């Protein structure tokens, strides 16, 4: 009886997925498990870590997808980027 990483992390747009494995928490690296880090991989506290980690230097060049910063663990990521955008 052992739970394995079935829904391990969450690949989004290739670049994001590679980031997820490279940063995890970008500070304490201790969340990504058999279900990603719910919805707190690039924001939650200052709600901008991802905006500076991936957006500011990789996606602000083109388009900011967001939905991974302005939420601690609510579907607020959707109710933000699909309500204020």
């Amino acid at each position: 009886m052992g739970v394995t990483e079935a829904q391990y992390v969450a690949p989004t747009n290739a670049v994001e997925s590679k980031l997820a494995e490279i940063w995890e928490r970008v500070l304490g690296v201790s969340g990504i498990g058999i279900l990603d880090n719910f919805f707190q991989i690039g924001g939650h506290s200052l709600k901008a870590m991802a905006v500076a980690a991936q957006v500011h230097r990789e996606y602000q060049v083109e388009l900011p997808l967001k939905v991974l910063f302005a939420q601690p663990t609510i579907k607020a990521l959707a109710q933000y980027v699909a309500t204020r955008s």
